[PDB]
DNA sequence: CGGCATACG
DNA sequence: GCCG
């Protein structure tokens, strides 16, 4: 079992999911206590076991396992030996959990504006609403939304935001093409939100683009927040439903077309595969990756890629398609 | 021990 | 919390 993420095939679903499940509470919980070390641990010894061909039945499996030592392992062998794990049960339950948790999921918290609502008392999406001064448009936004934002979003509604996106998309730019990224390109069947990726095939052609895309959506009444020249947008979307509608976070970004494979391998995720990869390629190979290009800092040179097949291989590493990217 | 991904809004 |  390789040490990096990238280095081995993740598929969505796999033989461990109630261990993974609980290293990712301990994960989380250690982010929320601000410690970035921590949480990777945790997330890279979960990730371990999504990779795995069989379930782990016994404690001897972990040996020379990567990412498992002491701690990893003790949670293992408590939820082998008595199907919990004290110290992840206690996490559970624990009021500065519940509320970190509840805080930072909103559109526009993060960690530390959720910590800082913490210590000052704050418990509940009202005794925010009733503070409304402290709140930013975007955080007022994720606010009223809310319930609607912590509704899983469908593939079925997938389809049908990609075809508004598009149009709009086609009278800003004709030839302009939409790519669905994140995680339902790498094959989930739900989502917290809806990510394209927007691009043209002549260069430079893609400049100022995403305004006048939201220019235009805008004029047709489907956009119920967004931040406002720019290449990456934000957005609160409003999605037909059966006599209604609901609102779903969509996020939009455009490249040119010369970036498009690093940018599509970087909106791909999973977010722990691209920071992996991205410690990879500087750590293992000198090379620095963004989701715009790869950088040979000694040669001052970027490499340019045709596809994200040319990335794989200019990295050493054989290539995984999005399916396998869910580390 | 140091390191832990990355840049735009 | 773990790796090198
Ligand atoms: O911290 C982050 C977040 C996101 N990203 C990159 O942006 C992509 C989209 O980030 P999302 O937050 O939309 O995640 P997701 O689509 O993978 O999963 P859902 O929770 O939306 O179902 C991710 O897949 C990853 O490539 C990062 O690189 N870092
Ligand atoms: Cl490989
Ligand atoms: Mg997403
Ligand atoms: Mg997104
Ligand atoms: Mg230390
Ligand atoms: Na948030």
């Amino acid at each position: 079992m390789p040490a990096y993420a990238c280095q081995r095939p993740t598929p969505l679903t796999h033989h461990n999911t109630g261990l993974s499940e609980a290293l990712e509470i301990l994960a989380e919980a250690a982010g929320f206590e601000g410690s970035e070390g921590r949480l990777l641990t945790f997330c890279r010894a979960a990730s371990v076991l999504k990779a795995l061909p069989s379930p782990v039945t016994t404690l001897s499996q972990l040996q020379g396992l990567p990412h498992f030592g002491e701690h990893s392992s003790r949670v293992v062998q408590e939820l082998l030996e008595h199907g919990v794990c004290e110290e992840v049960e206690r996490v559970r339950r624990s009021e500065r959990y519940q509320t970190m948790k509840l805080f930072t999921q909103i559109f526009g918290v993060g960690v530390k504006t959720a910590d800082r609502w913490y210590r000052e008392g704050l418990r509940t999406l009202d005794d925010l609403r009733e503070q409304p001064q402290k709140l930013t448009q975007q955080q007022k936004a994720g606010l009223q939304h809310h319930q609607d934002l912590s509704t899983p979003v469908l593939r079925s509604d997938v389809d049908a935001l990609q075809q508004v996106v598009e149009e709009a998309v086609g009278q800003a730019l004709p030839g302009a093409t939409v790519t669905l990224t994140g995680g339902f390109r790498r094959g989930k069947l739900q989502g917290h939100d809806v990510d394209f990726l927007i691009t043209h095939p002549k260069e430079g052609q893609e400049a100022g683009l995403l305004p006048r895309v939201m220019c235009r959506l805008q004029d047709q009444g489907l956009i119920l927040y967004h931040q406002h020249a720019f290449e990456r947008s934000f957005c609160i979307f409003r999605l037909p439903q059966p006599g209604s509608w609901k609102a779903v976070r969509v996020d939009l970004v455009v490249a040119p077309v010369s970036q498009f494979p690093f940018a599509l391998l970087g909106a791909t995720g999973s977010k722990l595969f691209q920071r992996e990869l991205r410690r990879f390629s500087r750590k293992e190979k000198g090379l620095w990756l963004n989701s715009h290009g790869l950088f040979d800092p000694e040669q001052k040179t970027f490499f340019q890629a045709a596809s994200e097949e040319d990335i794989f291989r200019h990295l050493g590493l054989e290539y995984l398609p999005p399916e396998q990217r869910n580390a």
